[PDB]
């Protein structure tokens, strides 16, 4: 398998296009009718940074959960002793671009647990193989991955 | 004001007596309908060990939450720079006595964040003052605290 380059995204189109993760449907807040669509991921093979100390990083859509949980497996197979790490999932702080899929539970920013930046190119590649609908090597510090809305 | 002795419990009766924390109603498992009765505690003035990496230690009943949150405050007042720490809350590992209130989200095992065992006698005392319905200096390593069911 081939790792992504810094700033490469796959598919090589904009995130909110139909070929990728598709339309942004609306921010989901904690008191919203739509908050019920998010379920917390408690997978022990995933590290959630949760620096917010709210659990918000664990919240994501069913489809995001499926792809993340598949990725958790391939990460452990790629690097014995290493785990998938999420630094941002659903966000209620407002610290992404206006209209970010994080506000809707459809995106994660990820690293490896050991925080070896040299692994992140390959991490992104595994995220693509796990079926994330858009994967972007957004930063030296993390990969951004998103999914399509629930059908 | 006065710390508990090693192996002292308060009130000085069995945990599952009325007068302490009262009857064990069934184990709550993660897929159970009764799991919705547990809510995760995200109090920033409490440290959750969460060695399971599941979040299970954060899960507890409303009453447990109220008492634990009161205790978090008195712990910081007692020892400047120190916090309440939980090592076990709700448990799905099966690591307690058969019929443990941990299986129902009604118990916590606690330490101080600095892990100074000499503080634990007083920690237990503060837990009593915070309103836990049974407090037991169960081990050199931790205090066990439980609460009554939401029905009473
Ligand atoms: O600077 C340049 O060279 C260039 O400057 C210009 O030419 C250009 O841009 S600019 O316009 O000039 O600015 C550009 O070409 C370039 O800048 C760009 O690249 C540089 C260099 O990066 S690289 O060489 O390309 O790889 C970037 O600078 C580097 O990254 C930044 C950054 O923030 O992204 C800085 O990194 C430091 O800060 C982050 C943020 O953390 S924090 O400050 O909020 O705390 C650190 O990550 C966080 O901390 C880590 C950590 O310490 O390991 C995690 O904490 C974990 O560990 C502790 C316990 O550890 S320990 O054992 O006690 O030691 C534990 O308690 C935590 O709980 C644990 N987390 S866990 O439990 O959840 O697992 C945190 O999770 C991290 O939080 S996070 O930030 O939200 O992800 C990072 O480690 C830290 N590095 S440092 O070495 O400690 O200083 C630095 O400035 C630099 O880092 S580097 O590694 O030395 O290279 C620059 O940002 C970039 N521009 S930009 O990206 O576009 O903005
Ligand atoms: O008669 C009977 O039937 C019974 O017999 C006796 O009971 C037995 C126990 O059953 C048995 N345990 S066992 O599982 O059956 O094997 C054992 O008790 C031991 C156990 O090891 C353990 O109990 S338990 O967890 O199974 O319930 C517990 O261990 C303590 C340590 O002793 C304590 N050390 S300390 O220095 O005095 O504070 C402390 O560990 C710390 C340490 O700092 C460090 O660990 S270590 O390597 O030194 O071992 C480590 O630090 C980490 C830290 O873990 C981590 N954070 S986190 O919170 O852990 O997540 C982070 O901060 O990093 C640091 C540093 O790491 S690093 O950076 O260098 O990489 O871990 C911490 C820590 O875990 O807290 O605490 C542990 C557990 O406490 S905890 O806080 O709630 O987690 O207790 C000991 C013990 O003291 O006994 O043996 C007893 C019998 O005793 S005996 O061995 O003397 O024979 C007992 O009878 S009796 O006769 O003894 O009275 C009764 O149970 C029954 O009678
Ligand atoms: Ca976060
Ligand atoms: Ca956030
Ligand atoms: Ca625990
Ligand atoms: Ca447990
Ligand atoms: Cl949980
Ligand atoms: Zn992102
Ligand atoms: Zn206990």
């Amino acid at each position: 398998l081939t790792p992504l380059a810094y700033k490469q995204f796959i598919p090589n189109v904009a995130e909110k296009t139909l070929g990728a993760s598709g339309r942004y449907e609306g921010k989901i807040t904690r008191n919203s009718e739509r908050f019920k669509e998010l379920t917390p991921n408690y997978n022990p093979d995933i590290i959630f940074k949760d620096e917010e100390n709210t659990g918000a990083d664990r919240l994501m859509t069913q489809r995001c959960k499926d792809k993340l949980n598949a990725l958790a497996i391939s990460v452990m197979n790629q690097w014995p002793g290493v785990k998938l790490r999420v630094t941002e999932g659903w966000d209620e702080d407002g610290h992404h671009s206006e209209e970010s899929l994080h506000y809707e539970g459809r995106a994660v920013d990820i690293t490896t647990s050991d925080r070896d930046r040299s692994k992140y190119g390959m991490l992104a590649r595994l995220a693509v193989e796990a079926g994330f609908d858009w994967v972007y090597y957004e930063s030296k510090a993390h990969i951004h991955c998103s999914v399509k809305a629930e059908n």
